[PDB]
């Protein structure tokens, strides 16, 4: 049923909180997808996933730019390495099982809730005190 539970180990900002629920939503629609064994369906929730961290990336990089935060650019790096990942990983999907999107799950999970811990949470108190919400 439901792979990632949302606890405050993965809050910040209100507004980031909404993307960041969005994404645990599209992963645990695609662990739905897998258990269900409905490829199609997993492929077609990969692909939303992927595109919606695509424009989450995006709108925090805009905040960074528009905050001159000065880690803009390993952050931004960082991201783009993972779209980079996530579009390898979605090769696999073409011919693969139920069980190769488990995998790919298991790996979108480890990269997302590393990344909000550990990445994201750096620019929180920069933003918060520059009146971002």
């Amino acid at each position: 049923d439901v792979l990632v539970k949302w606890s405050e180990d993965l809050a910040n900002l209100p507004s980031i909180d909404t993307q960041h629920k969005r994404l645990v939503d599209y992963i645990n629609d695609l662990y739905r997808a897998a258990r269900r064994r409905d490829m199609d369906k997993a492929r077609e929730v990969f692909d939303a996933l992927k595109n919606y961290a695509v424009e989450h990336f995006g709108y925090e990089e805009r905040l960074f730019a528009d905050y001159a935060y000065p880690e803009a650019t390993r952050h931004k790096e960082i991201h783009r390495r993972f779209v980079e990942t996530v579009l390898k990983w979605e090769k696999q999907l073409a011919a693969g099982d139920p069980e190769v999107v488990m995998t790919t799950l298991r790996g979108l999970v480890d990269w997302l809730v590393n990344h909000i811990m550990k990445e994201d949470k750096k620019y929180e108190a920069y933003l918060r005190e520059r009146g971002v919400s």
